[PDB]
């Protein structure tokens, strides 16, 4: 998955 | 903390 | 992806 | 936060 937490890991 | 996964949980 | 954040979302 | 994404930053 993408994700935002402040930056692909799915 | 402020979490973008696509949307605070801190 | 699995996310634990305190719980499939990929 | 406390995140498990598969691992503190919160
Ligand atoms: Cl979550
Ligand atoms: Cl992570
Ligand atoms: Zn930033
Ligand atoms: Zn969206
Ligand atoms: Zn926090
Ligand atoms: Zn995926």
């Amino acid at each position: 998955a993408i994700i935002f937490l402040a930056x692909y890991k799915a």
